[PDB]
């Protein structure tokens, strides 16, 4: 029957869905969420054979163990353990595109398990299997006889076994397809995988069983009283006897117990339904859910005989909270939300698409400790247990449909064509009938990707009807469309309108006020943070405080989809597309987190936790003003600290307690200062730290900080007067300068600094010359690529236009003789094909005192495409362990993502002034510096730097990081000014206007001396 | 102004004064100015100019020089936006090209007497036998700055002696959102800490 080419049949004896069950046969167990005597995990060892295609598979192997088999552990992705390659391809589907075939060549994997089953398991009850992911599609025999067929790889697919197995040992075969019609739902831009790649279970139920259980909580308008109401459903034979109790509990607690046989409420003219039953509890004051606090209750739901035998017992947490939308606005527990959210697939570097309780909480605390408060689960439902964990820690979800055909042409080719109508429906209904009851999800999304087509609207009518607690979102075909109730664009900008047909991205801004709309807008994504990224995050949060219908959003995305290869020695290394001989692939576009593979921060989410930040501030005078940003919990873990310091020297700090409401402000009266011993800006540094440890986070904790120059004393006085003189030796190719032990040799030809002596020992393995260009940043070179330029990407531009080519012409060079200085001046020009690009004046000016003054003047002309920065660049002859600055950090920070950084005094190890992205580029600048120390050098001024030891040269030239290799010496850039890096998207041109270096004419002006 | 230092040096092809000022009040150091003239074997004066601007003093009002040329001529001319008076804040409607009016235009007779005539993104201003090349923002008329301030009616105003010339390498907007609370945008304000601009004086 070829099932898997066919998208009429999604399944073959599939149980109905439900929310997540365990056969308690004990009602204490149920309630305090133990492990179940009747859910019993088969995850572990299995074995596992590959084939080429279906038709490949022996018979054999039905009722025997291949003894080619190997033994492997499931859950697993077949891929990680080198069986096939992984592939990553973004839009393009991976498999020709011709609905509902797949390629004859399709890999296939041949799991099997032998296994023990209880003889009281088949005595009495029933005996299911559960499988909670297999990709893409499966067969199942068990004992070598047929049980069924399932799709959707993210959701479980359950068999009812009762009739196959035997007391003691039995053997399943799962035959699992990589491709099949399913695959046309899920083109979703990650790796390709496949395999039994979620739990296996079995669990027991009794004949007479709860089949499936809704819990509701609806207020009054003050949320002073609640009433929970659940529904259950029973399957199984009817008795009068019956009995269904449903009890509520808060801790130890008992709050509310209600018990009714079975029977419901006149429905039509037929009747009601004889097998159900929904219980209605009262509740007062009650403790309400939000990701701020999260409180749960727990619900437990036995089914019982009237003399009081217990029959089974399921349960759920229950968090008490209301999600509405009202006069435009999301709200949750009656008051508006601001979205601090972040979109995160399940990736593991090492097992791939395997997730694990270790790494779930992992990520959990880090969102939770870097201000997000929300999560959208990009794009299928997830492991079960992240509910759990959401509903627990607390945590906004989005559950999201396991639909996308982003690579279809149009994108709605399938989801507006009523056949594939039922394929959809499944994907959409079977996630809601398992997770309806979690408090921690808020949305519902349709899927993503997939154009808008007729079935979205009829899915959309479908979840409004059964679910009516919860918003529907949607975000194709507009963003706007009818099949949402949140205005949900990806990427749409904060103030620049993106016109496209038929789908334009508008600003936000003005998204709201179109003619007619009233929808709150929350993005589905934004702020793509692939490689250097983040570039005006801080624009969306500005904005989003504003705005009262600019509600938040979900950054793009939380952890980069890099997966671990060895090399010839073993080594580990991190590979992206193509790495597997994977192709078509699309390369490092598989990478956009917050975090690398390993959870390890990316200097990005520093600025995502700033500007997430709960607390706002205002400074007047003396006085602090605090701002809660909280809806509903005080600040009750939250203490002020502050600090005033000069250029960096510490001066005055102290603490103060925060007692502010949710919403309210509270204001902090400073002392009064021993204002500074001498010149220099002082700056306050205020932050608010959490004394006491929380379930997500450790003692002294800091949620937020700010900062603001205070007084400034600018220096009048000058330096004393240096006997010691400069002198000047001239020949033809060199001006040399000498004063003690220091020399500076100005090449004549070149009209660089070419060398450098402090003693006899050389400082520079490179002259000191101009540099205009950068190694491309992943925001720089967007889709562009070697066999397909895209002209309009930063990094094309500046190709095209020979900036990095353009070699310096010395237009000038000269030295003078001063009263106490020796002044050495050039001019450069640098061309391309007859253009002047960029001219360069300097002046050089080395005193009595060994310092060496450089003035630079830059010219660019207004038609060429504004540079990258504009500064000077030298590999130093010394690698010196630490770097010193008074600037911006200590993280690395650009002009369009500075703000999370702070004006103080920083040390670190060299290399930590190097970020290493999976694709180099430029990389760990600095910003707002005026001191910087490396060595037995010291640079004064106001500039950006970078230091470390590659190349511009070597990064750009260079796909993957393991494979850079230090360079002799120190490479050093110091900039005037730097081109900010974008992220809006990364594939447009994306850096603001006010941070392209397009002034035209640029000075900027260094001191650089020895100590 | 307090003088910090003034210093002459004679280079190849040129003499070049240094100079530092510092305006302070009450003991407090609002702004300071650090100079270069360099005078050539060709009779062009470039002066090369940095300030300082203390980050806590109220954003200045501008980044200028000033003085009082001994000469009245009839026209002015500049390479510049124009032909009418133009701030930072209002000058979309002022078009880059070779404009030429008669002095008493490059005055504008507001009533209230006011800081008037300016003229942005100037590469070259002619008047009588100087010259100023550069990328300045002016203005140019019989009267002074502090007459402007002490007037509180235009036809009050008197022509001194000779012309001044107000050369601003930056000033701020003008503002008018509306005209009872502080109006000029933020990326109007002179706020940048430090400032640089260049300007080369010469005859005919
Ligand atoms: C490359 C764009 C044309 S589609 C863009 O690609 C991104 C790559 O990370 C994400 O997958 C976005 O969801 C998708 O819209
Ligand atoms: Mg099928
Ligand atoms: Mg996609
Ligand atoms: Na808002
Ligand atoms: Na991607
Ligand atoms: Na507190
Ligand atoms: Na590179
Ligand atoms: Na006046």
């Amino acid at each position: 029957r070829r099932d898997w080419e066919n998208p009429g049949v999604t399944q073959l004896n599939r149980l109905a869905a439900h929310p997540p069950f365990a056969s308690w046969r004990n009602s204490e167990e149920a309630r305090t969420d133990r492990p179940s005597q009747q859910l019993r995990s088969l995850n572990g060892e299995w074995r596992f054979a590959w084939f080429p295609a279906p038709e490949a598979v022996p018979e054999s192997w039905l009722e025997c163990d291949l003894p080619e088999a190997d033994t492997v552990v499931v859950p697993s992705n077949w891929q990680m353990h080198g069986y096939d390659a992984p592939i990553y391809t973004n839009v393009t589907y991976p498999i020709t595109v011709n609905p509902p075939f797949v390629p004859t060549e399709n890999p296939t994997g041949c799991y099997s398990l032998t296994f023990n089953v209880d003889e009281s398991w088949l005595q009495e009850g029933q005996t299911r299997i559960i499988f909670d992911g297999v990709n893409s599609a499966f067969h199942l025999w068990c004992n070598g006889r047929w049980v069924g067929y399932g799709q959707d790889s993210r959701l479980p697919s359950e068999f009812d076994l009762s009739a196959f197995l035997r007391a003691g040992e039995n053997r399943l075969a799962v035959m699992v397809l990589r491709w099949s019609d399913g695959s046309y739902l899920e083109d979703q831009d990650m790796w390709r995988m496949s395999g039994i790649f979620r739990d296996v279970s079995l669990l027991h139920k009794p004949t007479t069983q709860i089949s499936d259980f809704h819990v509701a909580t609806r207020f009054n308008d003050d949320f002073s009283r609640a009433v929970l109401e659940a529904e259950v459903q029973m399957c199984g034979e009817l008795r009068d006897y019956l009995r269904v109790t449903v009890s509520l509990w808060q801790g130890e607690t008992q709050v509310a117990s209600g018990t009714a046989p079975f029977g419901g409420e006149i429905i039509d003219e037929r009747g009601g339904y004889a097998d159900r039953v929904t219980l209605r509890l009262n509740v007062e004051n009650p403790k309400l859910w939000s990701a701020e606090i999260p409180n749960l209750y727990r619900a437990v739901v036995e089914l019982h005989t009237a003399d009081g035998t217990l029959i089974e017992a399921e349960a759920c947490d229950v968090g008490f909270r209301e999600v509405r939308i009202e006069n435009g606005l999301l709200l949750l527990n009656g008051k508006p939300l601001l979205i601090r959210g972040v979109n995160r697939h399940e990736h593991h570097p090492l097992h791939g698409q395997v997730m694990d309780e270790q790494t779930m909480v992992q990520d959990i605390l880090l969102m939770k400790q870097n201000n997000f408060n929300a999560v959208r689960c990009s794009h299928y439902p997830n492991h079960p247990l992240w509910y759990t964990l959401c509903d627990r820690y607390g945590l906004y979800v989005v559950d999201e449909a396991n639909i996308e055909t982003h690579g279809m042409v149009p994108m709605n080719r399938l989801t507006d064509d009523p056949r594939w109508l039922p394929a959809m429906s499944e994907r959409v209904t079977r996630m809601v009938q398992r997770d309806r009851n979690h408090p921690s999800v808020i949305i519902w999304s349709l899927g993503n990707e997939s154009g808008h087509g007729a079935n979205h609207d009829a899915l959309y009518r479908w979840i409004k009807s059964v679910d009516p607690s919860r918003p529907v979102q949607y975000e194709g075909g507009g963003a706007d469309t009818t099949a949402t109730d949140i205005i949900c664009p990806m990427y749409a900008r904060v103030d620049e309108d993106q016109p496209f047909p038929a789908v334009p991205k508008w600003s936000i801004k003005k998204w709201l006020s179109l003619p007619g709309e009233t929808r709150p807008l929350i993005l589905c994504e934004y702020a793509h943070a692939m490689g250097n990224s983040l570039g005006g995050f801080a624009k969306y949060w500005q904005a989003f405080r504003q705005y009262p219908r600019l509600q938040g959003g979900f950054v793009w995305d939380w952890v980069d989809q890099s997966l671990i290869k060895y090399d010839e020695n073993g080594n580990p290394w991190s590979a992206y597309g193509g790495d597997f001989g994977d192709t078509p692939n699309d390369r490092q576009f598989c990478m956009n987190g917050l975090v690398f593979a390993d959870r390890t921060p990316h200097p990005a989410l520093t600025e995502a936790k700033h500007q997430q930040q709960f607390f706002q501030f205002r400074l007047s005078g003396q006085t602090i003003e605090v701002t809660s940003e909280y809806l509903f919990r005080h600040s009750d873990n939250e203490l002020l600290h502050w600090m005033v310091a000069l250029d960096g020297k510490p001066l005055a700090s102290g603490e103060v307690p925060l007692d502010v409401a949710p919403q309210g402000k509270q204001l902090i009266e400073l002392p009064e200062l021993p204002q500074p011993e001498s010149a220099g800006q002082l700056w306050l540094t205020v932050r608010v730290v959490q004394p006491n440890a929380t379930a997500w986070s450790e003692a002294g904790h800091i949620s937020a900080w700010q900062q603001w120059r205070l007084a400034e004393n600018l220096s009048v006085t000058l330096p004393a007067a240096s006997h010691a003189i400069p002198h000047l030796t001239t020949s033809e190719m060199d001006f040399c300068i000498e004063l003690g032990n220091k020399r500076w040799q100005f090449n004549r030809q070149s009209g660089f600094l070419s060398q450098m002596w402090i003693g006899d020992k050389k400082q520079l393995l490179t002259p000191l010359r101009d540099q205009f260009t950068r190694a491309p940043l992943d925001n720089d070179i967007g889709v562009s690529e070697a066999t397909r330029i895209d002209p309009n990407a930063w990094v094309e531009r500046w190709k095209a236009a020979g900036h990095y080519q353009a070699e310096a012409a010395l237009l000038q060079c000269t030295a003078d003789t001063l009263a106490d200085a020796v002044l050495i001046t050039t001019a450069h020009a640098w061309q391309h094909q007859g253009k002047t690009l960029f001219i360069s004046r300097k002046t050089y000016r080395i005193d009595g005192s060994g310092q060496m003054a450089i003035t630079v003047d830059v010219e660019v002309a207004s038609d060429t495409p504004h540079p990258a920065r504009i500064g000077l660049n030298c590999q130093l002859a010394q690698v010196a362990e630490r770097v010193n600055w008074l600037g911006l950090g200590p993280q690395e920070n650009y002009p369009d993502r500075l703000t999370a950084a702070c004006f103080d005094r920083w040390d670190l190890p060299l290399s930590d002034m190097y970020t290493p992205y999976v694709f180099p580029s430029e990389n760990g600048l600095r910003c707002g510096t005026r001191e910087l120390n490396y060595g037995p050098h010291q640079w004064r001024g106001d500039f950006q730097f970078n230091i470390s030891r590659y190349s511009q040269q070597q990064l750009m030239e260079t796909s993957h990081r393991h494979l850079l290799h230090a360079e002799e010496g120190t490479w050093l850039n110091i900039d005037g000014f730097h081109m900010g890096i974008g992220g809006d998207d990364s594939w447009s041109p994306s850096v603001s206007a006010e941070f392209q270096l397009s002034a035209g004419r640029y000075h900027y002006q260094l001191v650089w001396c020895q100590k």
